[PDB]
C-alpha cells in the first residue's frame, strides 16, 4: 500500500463488509472524502450512473477507463442476470485493483476485465469476445480518449440505435473535443448532468449520448 488504488483498497478491506457492494462502495466514498481525493462521487457521479442504468436495463456495458473499481462496483451490482460488463483499463496496476475491489464485493461474476489498449481491444470485440452490439458505454478517467473511442465504436460497429453512451466528467469548459461531436452529430441525441450537491459549484457533469444508427 503506497500508490493511492492500494490505500482505497487497504481502506476497503479494514472496514467494508466482504461481498456486500453497497458497504464496499461507501468505505472508497467516506475514505476518499476524508483524504480529500473525490468529494462525494456517490451522490455525485453513483446517483446519475445508477439512474442510467435502471433506465435502460443494458444487458451488455463496456467500461473505457477504469481507476480503483468504484465505477465498476456501482454498475456490476445494478446488473441483471445474464448481463455482463466488461471493462477495458491500459494500467495494469488500475486493472489490478479494480479486479481485487470486484472479488470482495462478490461481483467478478458479472465483470470481465481486460488489460490494455482501447485502441487495440476495441476492434477484436465481435470475434475475441463474443460481442455483437454495445447496449451501454460507460467514459471514466482518461478525458482525452473519449472522442477517439467513440469513434473507433462507431468504426467497428458496435453502436447501435438505442446504445448509450455515459460520460464522466465532462465538465466545462474540459473535455470539449468530445462535446462538439456528439452534440454536432445528429446520430448522437444528448443530455447533460451537472450534479452540485449542497454547494454552489459543479461537483460533477456527465453527458449521456443516445445513439441514433
Ligand atoms: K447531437
Amino acid at each position: 500500500g503506497d500508490t493511492k488504488e492500494q490505500r482505497i483498497l487497504r481502506y476497503v478491506q479494514q472496514n467494508a463488509k466482504p461481498g456486500d457492494p453497497q458497504s464496499v462502495l461507501e468505505a472508497i466514498d467516506t475514505y476518499c472524502t476524508q483524504k480529500e481525493w473525490a468529494m462525494n462521487v456517490g451522490d455525485a457521479k453513483g446517483q446519475i450512473m445508477d439512474a442510467v442504468i435502471r433506465e435502460y436495463s443494458p444487458s451488455l456495458v463496456l467500461e473505457l477507463g477504469a481507476y480503483c473499481g468504484y465505477s465498476a462496483v456501482r454498475m456490476a451490482r445494478l446488473l441483471q442476470p445474464g448481463a455482463r460488463l466488461l471493462t477495458m483499463e491500459m494500467n495494469p496496476d488500475y486493472a489490478a485493483i479494480t479486479q481485487q475491489m470486484l472479488n470482495f464485493a462478490g461481483l467478478q461474476d458479472k465483470v470481465t476485465i481486460l488489460n490494455g489498449a482501447s485502441q487495440d481491444l476495441i476492434p477484436q470485440l465481435k470475434k475475441k469476445y463474443d460481442v455483437d452490439t454495445l447496449d451501454m458505454v460507460f467514459l471514466d478517467h482518461w478525458k482525452d480518449r473519449y472522442l477517439p473511442d467513440t469513434l473507433l465504436l462507431e468504426k467497428c460497429g458496435l453502436l447501435r440505435k438505442g446504445t448509450v453512451l455515459l460520460a464522466d466528467n465532462v465538465i466545462v469548459p474540459g473535455t470539449p473535443d468530445f462535446l462538439a461531436y456528439v452534440r454536432g452529430s445528429s446520430s448522437f441525441e444528448c443530455t447533460h448532468y451537472s450534479s452540485y450537491l449542497e454547494y454552489m459549484k459543479v461537483v460533477d457533469g456527465l453527458e449521456k449520448a443516445i445513439y441514433q444508427g
